[PDB]
């Protein structure tokens, strides 16, 4: 009676195979048929559901999973639980890593963590005022439930757009009406405001408390005048590239080091935050751990480098482990590491954001066919290794005293290990040449068949591998593309909610229970007309099938027998 | 038409990549410019038989990165004539480095960028186009029928 | 002794789903629309 | 498979012969779809880790350390089983 959500069940409840599992309790299936006038009368009646946890086994997993499904269900959560919107967020994450856990059963737990997700976006949909907004958005256990909210990966309830409104209203402070703006005004707002960061900046230092000490404190007055300030030290990198073996430092970068530690400085503030759990897990975090551990490596080899190189050599006589050239490769790479930060700009703007971030998602699904490419490299580097390791010739046989790859001479490519993977690295690309492949020793035979080898790596690799993952990225790209414009908002969110903090100043250096009883009286009223969209949803959207078809069979039959027993 | 729009908001993206590596290896290699009268046929720079300074300067740096999306670059192009190691095994890493995120990512997620837009562009086709069908036709409706081969003066 | 209580809980889950999930049609149409008629002109004959 | 309520059923349908001799027989007959129900893949998976408790339970590292660890000793876990194979190490 509880499947067929049939209110004949009062009849039950008043007074050998069995088509279940015997775990089966009577709020658990009605759970698990979402009915809310059931679950009302079974939870009226004072029954209870066991706790998961534990200290033969298809009746252990079998009932999790029915425990977990009745516990995730839309109208247990509405019902007998203090705030439905904590509990959806819980639950979502349980059942998260309880797919994640479990590689059996995984496309069930992550539909009963959707499910959690789309009632607590659901109960967001139901508040028709900003006062209802606010009070949900703000209940501390500042904004406590957003914060809750991206702590536990809710990406529908942050990208719900109300709660776009207010974080919008909230982002853009000082502003009305800044998408009523023309782009033209938004840029020369943008530039204009680009320029003031230190006549923004040296206000909030002298004096906080004033007309202008309270301006930077606007996020959007934040964002804008934080990343011009990494442009202009971006450009300050531009002007760098524009004898003695440790010099003293350019007046560049003199100008440039307390921007580095404005830098570093603000990331040991953002690593005494929390703990390594949340900075390490950011990609983007762990690419500023690369580029200012190559600002300290490189300042630091600055330092070596000043220290006792007294004397002045030419540039052509220094050793290749010199600390100078360490340190100009170094920062140049830390220049390439810096100059890449400017795509994590890209989730403010509305047209680059969802791209940026399709972007991202598509590269962890490069990264498991490079492993497999990379095993290939390997295969044909030891093949071709080991063909050709005979072949060595020192560098004063060739012309110009060059040996390998990377001379106008092409000569010993596959000779040591380091240079044939090398070699085959350069081959993806049309910068390999065919006399690569031949001895000087004339031998036809090895020459052919490390040319069938290389013809065969450049098939598996170009016209197989490539190919493979660009379909894989078609297939990839249009799974992600629907998901885009809800996880471009929760990175959008992400990127806004931590400019509304404390710590205002930039980097360029100058650096260095009546909540309750109102959060009550809100969600009764967001679940009460919750379920009753619910059950209009359920009488629109619900097409009819075949015992519905039974009752009106059943409907006219019995009326039709009752009206023959009263005629006869 | 329609998809020239959506490879210009990712040629934004891609010329922020050129301005990184084309930073990074002007950095590295502004130490080694060499004047042109010390290469043969008096010439500097790429569009040589000899390519010799294409990391020298910033704007033929930005040229030397253009240029190496099609097969048109030589590894003879990072080393310098110092015999310098280890900047010219940094430097080579830098421009594979660019030439896996240039060539092998970001040119295939364009690819995979227009088969997405194409398959939404493809249903809205045919009244797309004839509604710039009609603008092209009843813009040879008016009265202004003279002729811009100079029978128009 | 296991299959048959697997084919029992099989043919009880299949009938299930097909009541479940087997949508109306135009023949289901004409045995209600039938019995409303067969059973009108019954009515009308016993109170003819 | 999908109506197996219990693993004593489990096991009495994968190990019917007319060892598991009714999963030779799916894979015999290329029964992808059922060798690949999630029940018969836990018990698949409670033969395949025998001797862990819960190896999936494991953070990756220490997976990543067992399966290093296990894997320099293939002499000192493979001279056992030819000197003594009725052992501990065997
Ligand atoms: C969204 C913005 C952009 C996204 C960012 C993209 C993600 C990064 C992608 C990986 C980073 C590049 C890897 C470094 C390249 C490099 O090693 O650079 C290769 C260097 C360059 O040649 P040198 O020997 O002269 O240095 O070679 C070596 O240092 C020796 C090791 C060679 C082994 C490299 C194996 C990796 C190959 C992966 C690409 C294969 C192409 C695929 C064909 C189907
Ligand atoms: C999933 C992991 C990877 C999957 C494995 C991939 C499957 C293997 C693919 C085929 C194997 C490579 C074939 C050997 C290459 C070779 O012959 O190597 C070619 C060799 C190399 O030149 P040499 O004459 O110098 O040796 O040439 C010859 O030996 C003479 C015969 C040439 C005829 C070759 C015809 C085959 C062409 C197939 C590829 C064409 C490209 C497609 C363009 C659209
Ligand atoms: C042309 C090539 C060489 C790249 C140019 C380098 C920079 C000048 C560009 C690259 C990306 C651009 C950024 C892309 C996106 C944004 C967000 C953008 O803000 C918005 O789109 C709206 C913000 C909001 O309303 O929330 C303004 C600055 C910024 C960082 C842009 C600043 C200029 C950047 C850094
Ligand atoms: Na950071
Ligand atoms: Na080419």
């Amino acid at each position: 009676a509880i499947r067929k959500e049939v209110v004949g069940a009062v009849e039950l409840l008043l007074s050998q195979f069995s088509e279940f599992t015997p775990d089966i309790t009577p709020i658990m299936l009605a759970a698990h048929t979402n009915n809310y006038e059931i679950i009302k009368l079974l939870v009226q009646k004072r029954v209870t559901i066991p706790r998961p946890h534990q200290i033969d086994s298809l009746r252990h997993s079998r009932s999790r999973l029915n425990i977990y499904k009745a516990l995730a269900s839309p109208s247990l959560i509405a019902l007998s639980s203090e705030d439905p919107i904590l509990t959806a967020f819980r639950l979502g994450w349980e059942l998260k890593e309880l797919s994640k856990v479990e590689n059996e059963f995984k496309a069930e737990y992550e539909e009963l963590s959707q499910q959690c997700k789309l009632f607590a976006k659901d109960l967001l949909d139901q508040a028709r005022s900003s006062r209802e907004l606010e009070i949900i958005l703000n209940h501390r256990d500042d904004l406590a439930k957003l914060k809750v909210a991206i702590k536990y990966h809710q990406k529908e309830f942050v990208a719900q757009p109300n709660c776009q409104q207010l974080l919008a209203t909230l982002w853009y402070d000082g502003f009305p009406g800044w998408r009523r703006k023309h782009w033209v005004v938004k840029l020369l707002t943008c530039m204009t405001i680009g320029f003031l960061f230190p006549m923004l900046s040296i206000a909030y230092l002298i004096s906080p408390r004033s007309n202008l000490g309270l301006f930077i404190k606007k996020p959007f007055i934040k964002f804008i005048c934080h990343t011009a300030s990494y442009l202009t030290f971006l450009f300050m990198l531009l002007l760098a590239s524009q004898h003695v073996q440790g010099p003293p430092p350019t007046v560049v970068e003199w100008m440039i080091l307390p921007w580095v530690l404005g830098f570093i400085w603000g990331e040991i503030k953002e690593m005494w935050d929390g703990g390594f759990t949340e900075y390490i897990h950011d990609w983007w975090n762990l690419m500023d751990f690369a580029m200012n551990s190559l600002y300290l490596a490189t300042i630091s080899l600055k330092i070596v480098a000043y220290v006792k190189y007294n004397g002045s050599r030419p540039r052509e006589e220094w050793e290749m482990w010199h600390p100078t050239l360490i340190a100009e490769a170094l920062f140049a790479i830390s220049n390439i590491l810096s100059s890449l930060r400017l795509i994590s700009l890209f989730t403010a703007n509305s047209h680059l954001g969802p791209l940026q971030i399709s972007l991202g998602r598509m590269l962890l699904d490069i990264l498991k066919f490079l492993f497999i490419y990379c095993l290939v490299l390997l295969a044909f580097a030891n093949g071709l290794n080991q063909l050709y390791f005979y072949y060595e010739t020192r560098a004063i046989d060739e012309p110009n005293n060059c040996k390998g790859i990377r001379c106008e001479k092409q000569n010993n490519a596959f000779s040591t290990l380091f240079e044939t993977l090398q070699s085959l690295f350069w081959s993806v690309f049309g910068l390999l040449n065919l006399y690569v492949t031949n001895v000087k020793a004339r031998h036809e035979f090895t020459e052919f068949v490390g040319a069938t080898m290389f013809g065969t790596y450049n098939v598996i690799s170009l016209v197989v591998l490539l190919n493979m993952l660009i379909a894989m990225m078609n297939n990839s790209y249009q799974l992600i593309a629907d998901h885009a414009d809800i996880e471009w908002k929760f990175a959008r969110t992400k990127l806004w909610m931590s400019y509304f903090d404390e710590g205002g100043t930039l980097p360029p250096p100058f650096n260095i229970l009546i909540q309750n009883q109102h959060y009550q009286e809100v969600i009764r009223n967001l679940v009460k007309r919750y379920v009753a969209a619910m059950i209009r949803n359920s009488k629109t959207n619900e097409g009819l099938t075949e015992e519905n078809f039974k009752e009106l069979k059943q409907d006219i039959s019995s009326f039709r027998y009752e009206v023959l027993d009263l005629l006869g």
